[PDB]
């Protein structure tokens, strides 16, 4: 037996195994148990702690996926396939992950937390674009990842009743925070030295632990990629929590919040699943069914609303986003779009886009949309068009989101780095009218182009290399330029400073789409608001 | 005596004079009454013909200004006083004035009516400016050009009222056309090829005129520079034209509409004047008191709704800008403004600016309007902030609402001819921030840089008689390119090709601020509706 290979935590003994990486091998904890299961009666409530175990827990592969809906859009096609679950759905799935260095280091290592994405609705930690061996191998971190209950079963919400409080996948990420503040040490971790990083939802996911006090201790640095709390896809409120929530009841047969609840509980997870994008208000793109809510507890108020009232000195922020925000989502219902043509609408399919991608708001925003975004010298011209609604998804839904975190938390004591990730890879399988798509720079920081497997340009790797080194640095530091050597400056709120992220070097640029995000973040809330 | 200066018309025999030019001569017939004087009873009320006189008229000088507002911002200054009145004040201004080659055209030759600029409150027919001769000897047309009633004397409405009507400076301008039609023959000129051109309000006049039957028939083709009927200052409602004139009631110490008018017809000229700022609203720019009202009589609805519903297939229209519409009107009341130093406002000035060259509007308008003004990625810098309000002030009041003219006249069957005035003039007084100022492309078309007496440079003097040649094609055609020989092409609401006029060979471009256009022409008004 390999005593690399053998932990014990505060639950009992762990057994994991050695992983091979090109560049050497790595100890892996896959599955460690953080909850009990939330199954039957504890469908719905916040997760309890797993009860101690006599015996070793066999951590050595990945455990179930958290009940979700698959992707079927493409079926087959590499791109919609690799975001699927490649383990089975189970509600049992309250398991978390460890990489540590082979052997496991003696002197205490920085720790980065990863929390994946996927819309509140589905993910999971075991997907091949989240290995952490590359990481763990070139950075000599540990990484540990989590599953967290998504869709109904993590974020359905009657506010108020005790038998479903909403938020309940937020807390599963809190018990897997705490989980690594009381053991991590055992892997050889840091726990004073904790980076969260996540990606889309997770990012989101990050920003709301910043916002909530109680998670707050649990971390020291934040990475959010293409992704922020106070997105307008992130949160809901009680009111529209609880007609969701009561539309997917009468949906599946469900008649006191106590007794609908009750009859939830006793239908098939799958029935569930089978009902969630109908009880979205309005066809759109970017809208999830079940997401975290603003009830006064996890979230005390809105997150812009906590954002611009929040004191961030001591804290240190990552922030970025990739070069076509919203392109991925206008295939999944933008009138007039495929990923088999060049997807190049007229005039009439764009206004009905503007729509789809701008749910919900006033026929007078959706006209300041379309005039922010028309070019009233070539109203008609089909590229120009398609672009254009691209950018009004990705600017409404990730970009302009993502710079007012930005620019409040610089004003309000934080350092912020900033990145707009501009390298479309070489192996994307999506058209070329996508450009750099939503969610492909994970492989890149997780150094996937370094499995041989893969057939990565050799500039690809080191590109990775870079970036698997600026995030370990940001980790390590606070600060992702390389301690004694193109600098990478702060963003400010002034200035408004990030760099470009491609096979070329740093290069300094300014503004994150700054005149699109004063319509969207100064002067569309004013006209909602009148 | 000269049979040539001797002329009978309708209304009784003429004595003209001889003018010289660095051309040869020309007649001129200055001083013409064409309307009883409007004194006494007859203040404030439409124009009645002149009554036929005995004895010789005598035309050698031009008559008396309208009474009217003098500037006093820079008293001495030639920027300001080449405006200011350069006759004796007097409610005796019915008077019109032609020109015409020597010795007299004995064959129908193409006439030009000038109608004067001056925000309905100001100007006369003698200004330098003005002088007709150099038009007249390159191009061998007839130039007629009138006295009509400005400020409460020509545009005081109580609507409905018998005592004062409203618009009666716009029925002194028809009854002169009418002169035009019975008369101009008795000097050689064309009554069938009667060609209007304005400037500023005098090009808010000419539009009047082609949207009023009774007018329509007493012209063939139109002028209309730098500006448009429908700007926001050009036209009043009756409510607020009521307002107005029950306000100047009250601050002249006057009291049912007969009573009121019959007090105010009691009090001397200048006391009305001097209370007409007054009655403004609010604090602002580029707005005047007593401008024409839309009363369903010279204008049957506002003229944006008769230009969208027009058919104007038989029309030939040249319009055109300056390229700094605004920069003038912010020395008159924008906060941090003086020609005397660079006028490097701040932020707060710049907001506070918006404020008054956007008068009237909603706070929510406001923001609007700052959004689409500011660079984010500069919005301190003091020199942007500047050259930003004098864009707001010229897009809003001048280049928006004449881009919008041209597009419905050239969608709705009018020929339409478009140009940018880019020279700035080598004599300019104002100080090179404001660029080409409204009003100073007037002295190019009517050839001022010919006389010999004023320090023109060579190739300046070339221009002049370009855009002669421009205008008076136009006049003869209604094209303005040479007619056998660089083409300006028309303007469509498509392709929006205009020319830049300077002292460089015609450069065709697209799109009068097609951007800044579509917020104040598409947007704005959606906007004040809700
Ligand atoms: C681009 O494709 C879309 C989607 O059409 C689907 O994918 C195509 C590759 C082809 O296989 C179609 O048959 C598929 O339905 C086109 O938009 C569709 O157009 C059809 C009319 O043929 C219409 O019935 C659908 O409702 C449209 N779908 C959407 C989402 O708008 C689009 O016209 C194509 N653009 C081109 C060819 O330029
Ligand atoms: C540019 O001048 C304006 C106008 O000030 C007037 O003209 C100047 C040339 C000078 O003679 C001033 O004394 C005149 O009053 C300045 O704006 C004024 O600033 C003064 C403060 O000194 C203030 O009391 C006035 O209210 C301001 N007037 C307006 C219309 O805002 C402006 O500051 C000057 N810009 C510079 C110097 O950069
Ligand atoms: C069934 O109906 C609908 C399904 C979807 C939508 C709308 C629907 O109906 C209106 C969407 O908007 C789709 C949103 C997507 F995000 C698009 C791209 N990701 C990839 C990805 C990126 C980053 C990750 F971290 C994880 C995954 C997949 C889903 C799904
Ligand atoms: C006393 O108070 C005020 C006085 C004025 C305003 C506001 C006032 O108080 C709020 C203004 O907006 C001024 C507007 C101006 F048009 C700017 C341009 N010049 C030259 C010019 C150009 C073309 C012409 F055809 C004729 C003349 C005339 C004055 C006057």
């Amino acid at each position: 037996e390999d005593a690399e290979l053998l932990v014990t935590v505060r639950g009992g003994r762990l057994r994991g195994i050695r992983l091979k990486t090109p560049g050497g091998p790595v100890s892996a904890f896959l599955g460690i148990p953080f909850a009990e299961p939330p199954m039957g009666p504890r469908r719905f409530l916040p997760p309890e702690p797993k009860q101690p175990w006599s015996g070793v827990v066999d951590a050595t592969t990945f455990q179930s996926v958290c009940y979700q809906y698959v992707d079927t859009l493409y079926p087959g096609f590499e791109g919609t396939e690799m975001w699927n679950p490649n383990r089975e759905l189970s509600e049992d799935c309250l398991y978390l992950n460890v990489w540590t260095p082979y052997p496991r280091p003696t002197s205490p290592t920085p720790v980065l937390v990863w929390i994946y994405g996927g819309g509140f609705y589905s993910g999971a930690s075991s997907l091949d674009v989240y290995d952490g061996r590359f990481l763990v191998q070139a950075e000599r971190t540990v990484l540990v990842s989590m599953n967290y209950r998504v869709g109904a079963f993590g974020f359905l919400a009657l506010p108020g009743s005790r038998e479903a409080p909403g938020n309940v996948g937020l807390l599963d990420q809190r018990l897997a925070l705490q989980w690594v503040q009381e053991n991590v040490a055992a892997f050889g971790g840091d726990p004073t030295s904790v980076t969260l990083f996540g990606e889309s939802a997770g990012a989101a996911s990050v920003g709301m632990h910043l916002l909530s006090p109680p998670s707050r201790g649990l971390f020291h640095r934040a990475v959010l990629q293409s992704g922020a709390p106070n997105g307008p896809w992130a949160t809901v409120g009680m009111g529209e929590a609880r007609r969701r929530a009561t539309q997917l009841a009468h949906l599946v047969g469900c008649p006191n919040d106590t007794e609908l609840v009750a009859c939830l509980r006793t239908r098939p997870a799958q029935v569930l699943v089978n009902h969630e994008w109908h009880v979205l208000p309005q066809e759109s793109v970017f809208r999830f069914s079940f997401v975290p809510v603003v009830d006064g507890d996890f979230l005390s108020d809105t997150p812009e609303a906590l954002i611009n009232a929040g004191d961030f000195h001591g804290l240190q922020v990552l922030v970025g986003v990739v070069k076509d925000e919203g392109s991925y989502f206008l295939v999944y219902g933008a009138p007039g779009f495929s990923k088999d043509n060049e997807s190049l609408i007229s005039r009439a399919e764009f206004l009905a886009g503007v729509r789809v991608g701008v749910p919900q708001v006033s026929d007078l925003a959706a006209e300041a949309v379309v005039l922010h975004y028309t070019d009233w010298l070539h109203p008609e011209d089909p590229a120009r068009l398609r672009e254009a609604l691209s950018d009004v998804v990705g600017d409404h839904n990730v970009v302009c989101p993502v710079a007012q975190l930005a620019g409040r938390l610089a004003a309000q004591g934080a350092r912020v780095y900033a990145y707009v990730f501009e390298h479309r890879a070489s192996t994307l399988s999506w058209p070329l009218w996508m450009g750099v798509p939503h969610g492909y720079e994970i492989e890149f920081i997780f150094g996937i182009p370094l499995d041989p497997s893969r057939n990565y340009t050799a500039e690809e790797k080191i590109f990775a290399q870079r970036l698997m080194r600026y995030w370990a640095n940001f980790a390590r530091t606070g600060d992702p330029n390389e301690p004694r050597d193109p600098q990478w400056p702060p963003y400010t709120a002034g200035a408004q400073q990030y760099v470009s992220l491609d096979l070329r070097p740093l290069e300094v640029r300014r503004g994150l789409r700054a005149q699109a995000c004063a319509f969207w973040n100064r002067f569309l809330p004013k006209l909602l608001s009148a």
